[PDB]
DNA sequence: GAACATGTCTAAGCATGCTG
DNA sequence: GAACATGTCTAAGCATGCTG
C-alpha cells in the first residue's frame, strides 16, 4: 500500500473548504501560504453541512516535487535540538486536545485536533498552526517546497474531506509572495 | 521455454495504459523516459475497467538491442557496493508492500507492488520508480538502452495487460531528449 | 584563569612559522584561508631550529569577533548528525597519531599530532587539516569568522611557538577571496 | 606519524634515476606517463653506484591533488570483480619474486620486486608495470591524477632513493599527451 | 525597506571512452 | 584518425536570511 498520502482536493459531502484571513500572507493565485517560522498562522475551516460528533482535523506536510514526495518532511536538526515531539515540523497552538502522531508504518508525522463547530452565531473554525522550520533549513526541508494537507476525518477514520495549500516558510513573506506572483505573470 | 520476457504491448480487456506527468522528462514521439539516477520517476497506471482484487503490477528491465536482449539487466558493481537487493536496477519507493524477485530459472530481476485502484474521485494510480544506475554505467548497462516492461497480473499469475517504454538514465535528461528528438527528425 | 586561548603570534626560539601552498586558497594580505567544507587543506610548518623529541602540534578554532570570543567553536547539529568526535570542527587527515581533546575545564576542542621533522632532504612539514562546517552553518559558526590557532608545544606542555590565521569555509573560495581583497583595497 | 608517503625526489648516494623507452608514451616536459589499462608499461632503473645485495624496488600510487592525497588509491569495483590481490591498481608482470603489500597501518597498497643489477654488459634494469584501471574509472581513481612513487630500499628498510612520475591511464595516450603538452604551452 | 549574503542553479563548454 | 559520447566543470546569475 502507498506510504505517500493523497493530496487531491476532495471537498466531499460536507462542502469542506479552507479560508485564510506581515508575518503571514496567503496568495489565492498560487494557493500558497507565505509565513515566518514559529509564528502562529491561522487557518479557517468552512463547511456547508455539520460534521458528525467526533470528527477530527489532521494536518500533514509533504514535499511538492516528484523527486522528493516519498521523503518524510521533518524538522531540521538545529531546530530540533533547541507537548510536540521536537522532530515535528507542524504544531497546533491554542488547543487543549492536540495529538501528535508518528505513523508506525509510513513514518509520516501529523497533528490532529477535534473538529469544533463554530459557536452559536459564528461562521467558521480557526486552527492556529505553527511551522517550526524555514523552507530553507539545511538538513530539513532544504529549500524544497511543501504542501500542507488538511483532512476532515470521522472518528471511525473515514475521509470526509481533504484540502491542501503550498507553504513557504521564509524570513520575508511579503517580499517572497510578490516575487512569486510576478514570476507567475511573466514566465509561468 | 524462453527466458526472454515479451515486450509486445498488450492493452488487454481492462484497457491498461501508462501515463507520464528537470530530473525526468518523457518523450511521446520516442516512447522514452529520460531521467536521472536514484531520483524518483513517477509512472501512472490507467485502466478502462477495474482489475480484480489481488492484481499485481510488475516492472522488469530488458536490453532493447537484439545483440543484448538475452543478457540480464543488473546494477553495476560500483553502485551495488555503495529492502531492495543491491543487484537490482529498478526500485519502487513509497510503497509498503514492495517485493523484489530474482527469478530462479531465468535469473531476471523484477519489482512488484499491489495494484491499488484510484481513490474515490481519482483518475489513475502512480508508482514511484527509481533507477539506480546511469545507462552509461561501466560493468552494468554500459551505454546499452533498456526498455522497462510494466505488466498487470492477477493473483493467479494471468497476464492482464502489458506496456513498455524505453529508458535513458543520464546526467542531463533535457539535453539528451532534445538531441534524440532532433536526430529522429533529421536522420530517422 | 582565562578560558579564552591566546591568539597572539609567538614565533619563539625555534623560529616557528606557517606556510600555505580551487578548493582552497590563502590570502597573504588578509592572513586568511578560504576553503571548502570537508576538503583537505594542507598547512606547512616551518622552523629555524629543530624542536625537541616529543614536540606536539595543536590546532584550535576561536571566534575572531570580540562579542563571540568566549563561545566555544563547534560543529553545527546538521553536520554532527551525519576517530574524530562528531562535535569537532577541525580534523586532521593522514596521520596515525591524531588525538582529539575536549578540555575538561574550558570545554574547548582541539586536535593534536606529533611534530615530525622534515625528511632528510626536505624543508617543511605538512599537516592535512579538514573543516567540517561552512562558516555560514546555522547552529554552528553561523557566519561568524574564526581564527585557527596552531601551537607548537613540548611534551611537558611548554608553549614553544604560536601562529594563527583566519579561516572562511565557503562554497566559492576564489570568489570570496577576490571579494574580500577588493573590499580591503576600497573600504578598509 | 604520517600515513601519506613522501613524493619528494631523493636521488641519493647511488644516483638513482628512472628512464622511459602507441600503448605507452612518456612526456619529459610533464614528467608524465600516458598508458592504456592492463597493458605492460616498462620503466627503467638507472643507478650510478651498485646497490647492496638485498635491495628492493617498491611502487606505490598516490593522488596528486591536495584534496585527495590522503585517500588510498585502489582498483575500481568493476575491474576488481573481473598473484595480485584484485584491489591493487599496480601490478608487476614478468617477475618471479613479486610481493604485494597492504600496509596494516596506512592501508596503502604497494608492489615490490628485488633489485637486479643489469647483466654483464647491460646499462639499466627494466620493470614491467601494469595499471589495471583507467584514470577515469568510476568508483576508483574517478578522473583524479596519480603519481607513481618508485623507491629503492635496502633489505633493512632504509630509503636509498626515491623518484616519481605522474600517470594518466587512458584510452588514447597519444592524443591525450598532445593535448596536455599543448595546454601547457598555451595556458600553463 | 533597500542592500548585502552566500549556497545553489543553470547553460555552455570540456571530458574521454567509444564508434565509424 | 576524426567524430561522437556523456558525466563533469565553470562562471554568471539566482537564492534568501541577515544587516544597516
Ligand atoms: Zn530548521
Ligand atoms: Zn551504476
Ligand atoms: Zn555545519
Ligand atoms: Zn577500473
Amino acid at each position: 500500500s502507498s506510504s505517500v498520502p493523497s493530496q487531491k482536493t476532495y471537498q466531499g459531502s460536507y462542502g469542506f473548504r479552507l479560508g485564510f484571513l506581515v508575518t503571514c500572507t496567503y496568495s489565492p493565485a498560487l494557493n500558497k501560504m507565505f509565513c515566518q517560522l514559529a509564528k502562529t498562522c491561522p487557518v479557517q475551516l468552512w463547511v456547508d453541512s455539520t460534521p458528525p460528533p467526533g470528527t477530527r482535523v489532521r494536518a500533514m506536510a509533504i514535499y511538492k516535487q516528484s523527486q522528493h514526495m516519498t521523503e518524510v518532511v521533518r524538522r531540521c536538526p538545529h531546530h530540533e535540538r533547541c507537548l510536540a515531539p521536537p522532530q515535528h515540523l507542524i504544531r497546533v497552538e491554542g488547543n487543549l486536545r492536540v495529538e501528535y502522531l508518528d505513523d508506525r508504518n509510513t513514518f509520516r508525522h501529523s497533528v490532529v485536533v477535534p473538529y469544533e463547530p463554530p459557536e452559536v452565531g459564528s461562521d467558521c473554525t480557526t486552527i492556529h498552526y505553527n511551522y517550526m522550520c524555514n523552507s530553507s533549513c539545511m538538513g530539513g526541508m532544504n529549500r524544497r517546497p511543501i504542501l500542507t494537507i488538511i483532512t476532515l476525518e470521522d472518528s471511525s477514520g473515514n475521509l470526509l474531506g481533504r484540502n491542501s495549500f503550498e507553504v513557504r516558510v521564509c524570513a520575508c513573506p511579503g517580499r517572497d509572495r510578490r516575487t512569486e506572483e510576478e514570476n507567475l505573470r511573466k514566465k509561468g
